[PDB]
């Protein structure tokens, strides 16, 4: 009976927990990560102050932030088309651009997550009629 048996349909099985930090432009503090939970998840406990909070809202332009250099590394690099996006911007880092839902793993240990952009607050809007 010759069979692999690697692959499986159960990716809830999450490994031993560990610890994160959240890096912020005032500073970065510590985070504990607990399996079944998530980073911006853990970021509302810790008290860090991570952009999002939406679940599906029309308040979302883009999501891009700076993840630990080697952590990314590993986790998986642009391709072409972010390679020359990034490539535009002034010393930007295929790191600071990346999607919005993560799951806490043993690879996310000592993960470190900073986060230039600021959080969404009071600000008028509507001067908007032929945006370019
Ligand atoms: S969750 Fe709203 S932009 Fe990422």
């Amino acid at each position: 009976g010759p069979g692999s048996m690697d692959m499986f349909s159960a990716p809830d099985r999450i490994p031993e927990q560990i610890r994160i930090f959240f890096k912020t432009m005032k500073q970065v503090v510590p985070a504990k990560a607990v399996c079944g939970s998530t980073v911006l998840d853990v970021a509302h406990k810790n008290g860090v102050d991570l952009e999002g909070a939406c679940e599906g809202n029309l308040a979302c332009s883009t999501c891009h932030v700076i993840l630990e250099e080697p952590l990314y590394r590993k986790l998986g690099e642009p391709s072409d088309k972010e390679y020359d996006l990034i490539d535009q911007a002034f010393g930007a880092t295929g790191t600071s651009r990346l999607g919005c839902q993560l799951r806490v793993d043993k690879s996310f240990e000592n993960a470190v997550f900073t986060v230039p952009r600021a959080t969404k607050n009071m600000a008028v809007d509507g001067f908007k009629p032929k945006p370019h």
